[PDB]
């Protein structure tokens, strides 16, 4: 049973720690599970009631679909100004008004990195609050908060090393297969 | 001792019951106290701190001089998602990386309004925890969270006109320029 | 066939939640079986000294009957915009146990206030700790019974309400599909 | 000429965050004397069945010394992705009195931890209850104190950790100028 997940990705910066994060679940993800990024949340307009009636923008209903198809959402972020990035809760609310709406019923896992001791765990539990509205089925353990990101992706090459944090994330993607087998 | 009030509106929508909400606060501010809107939130870029190193937007530039300006913010919006929306914690997001910033010690009210029983107490309790980050001086009584609006504000005629709803926003206007003289 | 057991957030007799409580094994869908836990009341307040003298009887007892449980419906108050803090105390010994009676648990929430909002400030910071124990709470349909006094009978101290009733039989079916599920 | 008492929100001999708490008299900037209140331990569960029969002694007593204080240093571990039940219910007790002690009170919080997050979760929770009490809250700078295991003094229970006296000293700092300020 081969799963396919895609990522959800919080940061617009061309070095932003988060996408090295991103980019990283792919080579690490265990043998059964490929992963792909979503579109970029850069390219949706801001919510307006006004804009839905005249239309979905296609960005959304391209990802509305990515998800849906998805076996699972990986969503991986920074934590800005203690709460979620509001071009990514943007995003999320773009996709909440679509029919049917994707993350229903969607297994879902979140990462987020910070340079910071705290490692975005504010971000997560706003987000979750948001989720619970969409009825995503988001795993609880392992969490993955990756405070001191800074020290985890050598600079220039722009990848995550750390050896530690790729066994952590990898068994989290292990719960996550796991949690959509369960709901399957 | 005249103050003045601004008001960050957190929907796009033309027939935004918060909108309609935000209009009548200057006419129903008590003698001494001005209010008038601030642009809307609409015109930011999303933040990208790629954007912000070419420059901040002009309208960014704008807002954060007209709130430090000011002797007190009233933000008005409703909740998107048990949260705040996504396009205004993107318009928070941006006044947070300006020098100085803005908020800082800034007297802050908030109002929600949702057609729904809760009358965006959600997104309230979010939109604090961004604002303890920014050191912002939230008015915690009275609370202003507007539920069932569709009942409080004429069709076609787009004003509010709730007697009630007016002398409790009239209310908290009150102990928002009590908080303001108090910190000055 | 499914065995729910109900935790309570209030101790005071005329508890307008002990009254929602009651009625759930009335408006039980047939194959489920409802039954209350004992009173967080029972328990110590929270302390590692006391937990290293051994757990306190009822926390074990409670442990036991949720682990076994195929689901935990948790019916309480809202207490200055949270969790009361017995309840959130109850919530902390059960946290410490042997293994740990939540862990993978299916939950449903239900509050009930007199104003307007209905407890539902509480269950967003209850969602929250219930993460790190993770217990697998039922998203739809949220149960928030806003002006409990109009649907329960002041004498007689039952539920009135029709439609809160059917409300809550419908979420316990939800809750149900949740727990075959997993 | 200005006086805090603390808040504590651990009940253990060994608790980390009572070492943090005895710190604050000894490095507190001149002119500010800081106090402990009782214990939380001393409450019994809150009910409003109890309440209606008088409120238990030691809740009118700290009313009482948080009423007329300039300000709260409340000090507590993280459980559970929140603040301690046993904390809270002391919470829940203080604010159903006569006039309510935290109305208008300057208050700073002080979470302790040997993990990474420093009680980070549970001051935002704490937050949240403080709005309905309308406390005001010092927003920066905000104390968590994670690792703390390193950062105390294995006997003699003492914070040794140098940084974190330094730091506490500038919250009182901060949270001397929010009370005057008010
Ligand atoms: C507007 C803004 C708000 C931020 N808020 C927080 C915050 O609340 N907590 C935190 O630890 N870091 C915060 N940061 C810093 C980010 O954690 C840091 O810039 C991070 O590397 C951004 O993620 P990225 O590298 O994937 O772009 C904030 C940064 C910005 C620009
Ligand atoms: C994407 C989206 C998310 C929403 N989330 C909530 C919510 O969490 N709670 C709620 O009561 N209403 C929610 N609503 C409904 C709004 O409360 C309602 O549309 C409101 O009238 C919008 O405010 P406005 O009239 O000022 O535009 C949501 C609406 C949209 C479009
Ligand atoms: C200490 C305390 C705090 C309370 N905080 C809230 C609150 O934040 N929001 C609310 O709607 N009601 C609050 N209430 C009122 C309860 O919702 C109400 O008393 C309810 O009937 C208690 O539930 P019960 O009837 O099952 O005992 C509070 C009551 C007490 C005693
Ligand atoms: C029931 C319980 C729940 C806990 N929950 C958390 C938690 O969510 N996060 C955390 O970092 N530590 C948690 N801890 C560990 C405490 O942070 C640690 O025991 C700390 O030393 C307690 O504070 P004290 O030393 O002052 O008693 C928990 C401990 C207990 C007993
Ligand atoms: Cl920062
Ligand atoms: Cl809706």
């Amino acid at each position: 049973s081969p799963l396919h997940f895609v990522t959800l990705l919080g940061s617009l910066r061309k070095a932003s720690f988060n996408a090295a994060v991103a980019r990283a679940l792919p080579e690490i993800a265990p043998e059964g599970i490929a992963i792909t990024p979503l579109g970029s949340i850069g390219t949706f307009p801001h919510y307006s009631q006004d804009v839905q009636e005249e239309g979905f923008p296609a960005p959304v209903l391209t990802m509305a679909q990515q998800i849906a198809t998805a076996d699972a959402v990986v969503i991986v972020t920074p934590e800005y100004n203690y709460s979620v990035p509001g071009v990514l809760k943007n995003a999320i609310d773009w996709l909440s008004r679509v029919s049917p709406q994707p993350l229903a019923g969607k297994p879902v896992a979140l990462v987020t990195a910070s340079p910071g001791m705290i490692g975005g765990a504010r971000a997560q539990y706003h987000l979750r609050q948001s989720l619970v509205f969409l009825d995503a089925y988001v795993l609880n353990r392992p969490e993955a908060m990756i405070g001191q990101v800074t020290g985890k992706v050598d600079a220039q090459t722009l990848e995550l090393s750390d050896v530690a944090t790729r066994e952590f994330l990898a068994r989290q993607l292990d719960a996550l297969a796991a949690l959509a087998r369960t709901l399957s």
